[PDB]
């Protein structure tokens, strides 16, 4: 959706989460850390300026006086006095709600009493609103589902229908006027009333076919179920995205969920993989990590220019998309062996991501003829992970480590005849 101020959230939002790094254990200097590091780690710098509260920030046990309460124990100043620290290092706050009667972690929530809270959280000085879909009472369930294979069963490429699915939605069913569309729409509609912008991150786990009406509610929406910091969730996350990159665009980008880089067992070959697609997708990008704990290496990654440049594009909104899935047949859904051949245009060039999802070493050749918007010839390219000049090519091949995706920055056509 656009935003009165004409700017904020056209393009992917950029920050840190407390999420993926605290899980439900938050207090104020977790985000003042987060924040101070953000500045002097030259974050800011790159980009990231929302420092986002996820949940259990509030008192747990209920509303205090109809509105939901800072707990004060973990916000000696409340969420006003964060705000007021956080805009005064040159970042923005979120903060997390859900469109329940409890918030997943259950805290008190925001479903009928969006207007409430939506004042509460504008007067506060928050500037981004995290919006859950846990605790969804019977009345406000949804008639249908959608055909979201993270939640529901599925046949071959991931295909839903009635026999596995005897709630599926109709063909021709209008997800906008679907309860999950009201339940999310309401606190858009409580939001725009408030002087002070807060951008709609609509978390919905990529249910209730939110990319055919989330531009017309929030700036985001979750496209999956949880990214967990392993290889797996990163396939699974990039193989359901890379079917619903139709629905990003300007003001309104699939969110492939929080960022793992800092996390797990993701290897270095597989953190690279996973923020170049998070960042090409133009996902929203948000660091889900302790910065304090976090490699200068996995530091530089998450500030690499081309990517950012890439994802924060103002001229060109779409992201960009597989050309040529490899080891399968284009269009084939698979868990484990999505979509290895991206690219897209910008400003800057076309970037070109060749992702290698076995677990040996191959050799990945971007050719200039099979990529949309490039034609046979020679260009100037680029590696985006070195920033190295690998001049003028007739096609780019390089042997990509397992699970490393292979970047390049595609330039002016050059060396003619
Ligand atoms: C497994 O399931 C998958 C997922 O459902 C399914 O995928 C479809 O596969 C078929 C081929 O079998 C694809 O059909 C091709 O489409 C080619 C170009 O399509 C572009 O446009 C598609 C249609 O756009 C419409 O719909 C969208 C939303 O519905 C809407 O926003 C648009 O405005 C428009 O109305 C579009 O779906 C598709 O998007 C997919 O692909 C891009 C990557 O290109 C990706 O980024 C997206 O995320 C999304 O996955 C894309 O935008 C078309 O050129 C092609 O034509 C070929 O054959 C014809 C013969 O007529 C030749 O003329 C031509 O030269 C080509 O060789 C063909 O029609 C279809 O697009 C896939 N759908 C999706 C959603 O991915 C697989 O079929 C399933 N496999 C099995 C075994 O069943
Ligand atoms: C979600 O809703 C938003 C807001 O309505 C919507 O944003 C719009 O996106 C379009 C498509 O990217 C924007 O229009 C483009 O703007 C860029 C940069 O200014 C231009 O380069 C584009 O022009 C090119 O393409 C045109 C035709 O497609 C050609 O005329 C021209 O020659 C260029 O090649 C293009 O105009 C538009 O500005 C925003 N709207 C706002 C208010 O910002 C978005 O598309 C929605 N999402 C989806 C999936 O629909
Ligand atoms: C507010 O947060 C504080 C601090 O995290 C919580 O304090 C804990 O309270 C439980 C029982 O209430 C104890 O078991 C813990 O030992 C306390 N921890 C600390 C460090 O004080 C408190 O529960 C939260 N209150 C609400 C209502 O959300
Ligand atoms: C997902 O794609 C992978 C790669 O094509 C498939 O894995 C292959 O599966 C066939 C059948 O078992 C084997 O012959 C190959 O050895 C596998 N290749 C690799 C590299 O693992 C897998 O079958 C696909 N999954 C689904 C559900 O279709
Ligand atoms: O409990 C908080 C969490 O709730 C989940 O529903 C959401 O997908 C996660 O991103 C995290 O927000």
């Amino acid at each position: 959706i656009v935003m009165p101020d004409g700017v904020t959230g056209k393009v992917p939002s950029l920050g840190w989460n407390s999420w993926n790094a605290y899980h439900c254990d938050i207090d104020e200097s977790k985000f003042l850390s987060a924040a101070e590091l953000i500045v002097s780690s030259g974050l800011l710098d790159a980009g990231y300026n929302y420092v986002n509260i996820d949940d259990c920030w509030s008192m747990k046990d209920g509303r205090v006086d109809g509105h939901i309460a800072p707990n004060a124990t973990r916000f000696p100043d409340g969420i006003d006095g964060l705000a007021k620290k956080v805009h005064a290092l040159g970042l923005k706050l979120g903060i997390y709600s859900t469109a329940g009667t409890a918030t997943c972690a259950g805290y008190p929530a925001s479903l009928g009493y969006e207007d409430v809270d939506a004042a509460d959280f504008a007067d506060w000085g928050v500037d981004y609103l995290k919006y859950d879909n846990c605790n969804v009472p019977s009345d406000w369930q949804d008639e249908y589902v959608a055909c979201n294979p993270d939640f529901v069963k599925t046949g071959p490429n991931g295909t839903c229908t009635t026999a596995l699915d005897p709630t599926l939605a109709p063909p021709g069913y209008d997800w906008s006027t679907s309860k999950s569309a009201e339940r999310f729409g309401a606190m858009r509609n409580a939001l725009a009333k408030q002087s002070h912008e807060i951008v709609l991150s609509m978390c919905i786990w990529g249910q209730a076919d939110v990319f055919s009406w989330g531009n017309s509610t929030g700036i985001s929406w979750r496209m999956s179920d949880d990214i967990s910091p392993n290889w797996g969730s990163v396939t699974r996350i990039l193989n359901l995205n890379s079917f619903k990159l139709n629905s990003v665009d300007f003001w309104g980008h699939n969110d492939a969920d929080m960022l793992e880089v800092g996390n797990g067992n993701l290897t270095a070959a597989e953190t690279r993989t996973h923020f170049a697609l998070w960042a090409a997708m133009k996902s929203p990008l948000l660091i889900g990590t302790d910065l304090a704990q976090l490699s200068q290496n996995n530091i530089n990654l998450l500030k690499n220019k081309h990517l950012l440049a890439f994802n924060q594009d103002s001229v060109y909104g779409q992201p960009a998309t597989p050309y040529k899935w490899g080891i399968n047949p284009d269009w084939t859904f698979n868990v484990t062996y999505p979509a290895e051949f991206w690219a897209g245009p910008s400003s800057k060039g076309h970037l070109v991501l060749m992702v290698n999802t076995l677990d040996i070493t191959a050799t990945k050749e971007a050719k200039w003829n099979e990529i949309p918007g490039l034609s046979a010839g020679h260009y100037e390219v680029r590696d985006v992970w070195s920033d190295k000049d690998l001049g003028c090519l007739s096609s780019y091949k390089a042997a990509v480590a397992a699970h490393d995706t292979a970047v390049i920055l595609v330039g002016k056509k050059c060396q003619r005849w």
